[PDB]
């Protein structure tokens, strides 16, 4: 109640917490790439639409907000 | 001081120690399972990551140390 209730658990605690290694850190950073690479085709491909109707692309100061 | 100080306590000792049954032994053995079962998904799931980048899994002699 004081020893068995504790000492047995102290082991179970560390035995549990020791061999529980879920994963790494930084996988999201790899995801940031495709998130931007996905934009690349989506950006140029979307701009091409505007390059069709107005037959041209927006100006720098005009920015992508024109899209 | 010799009898009341003792005899009354001898009873209280056994009366106390008798009806104090905290728990069993072997509960940790049950915990060993989930500790390993937790690894199972964690092992294969972690290996799958390596199966993604290198498009395959490590060799036996290569062992999990490759992960």
């Amino acid at each position: 109640f004081t020893l068995l209730e504790i000492m047995v658990v102290i082991v179970i605690l560390g035995v549990l917490a020791s061999l529980v290694v879920p994963n790494l850190m930084g996988n999201k950073e790899k995801a940031d790439r495709q998130k931007v690479v996905s934009d690349l085709v989506a950006l140029e491909g979307a701009l091409d639409m505007y390059k069709l109707d107005n037959s041209r692309y927006p100006t720098t100061e005009q920015g992508l907000q024109a899209l």
